[PDB]
């Protein structure tokens, strides 16, 4: 019975086939690969309220 | 050594078995999903452009 071993070593090859199967199976997902470089971050400006246009005559 | 050319005919059904793997894994449906990253976009706004206020009497 000492062949199970050599067989399972000779005929190792159809992992391949499986791992095919495996990944016609599985979904997939993926990624949108995300930037760096927010080292600034942006005020609004310097902003003054005040009344607007007065229609004057 | 002489082994593998013996194992390389006798498994050769294996290519036609890998055969019918591809070619019908590419049959099956696959959807790679890929994200809107973390940051989430958005647009300005539906705007249209149209003469201002006018000053009637």
């Amino acid at each position: 019975a000492s062949l199970i071993y050599r067989q399972l070593l000779t005929n190792s090859y159809s992992v391949d086939l499986y791992d095919e199967i495996e990944q016609i199976g599985s979904g997939k997902t993926q990624n949108v690969t995300i930037n760096p470089g927010p080292f600034a971050q942006t005020r609004y400006a310097p902003v003054n309220w005040d009344h607007g246009e007065i229609n004057d005559s």
